């Protein structure tokens, strides 16, 4: 499923898969259906390390 709720206006209820037009559902770089814009932050380390940041062409926040 792209959308885990049949709430979700970025899928289709019936399908569970996103409506055309619509990049994404969920996730921490989705925005209201769209990829969030690459170089988002999304992640801030404890340690001394670089931010992760949405890559513009997922949903999720990259591990990286």
């Amino acid at each position: 499923c792209d959308c885990s709720s049949p709430e979700n206006p970025c899928c289709d209820a019936a399908t569970c898969k996103l409506r055309p037009g619509a990049q994404c559902g969920e996730g921490l770089c989705c925005e209201q259906c769209k990829f969030s814009r690459a170089g988002k932050i999304c992640e801030i380390p404890r340690g001394d390390m670089p931010d992760d940041r949405c890559t513009g062409q997922s949903a999720d926040c990259p591990r990286y």
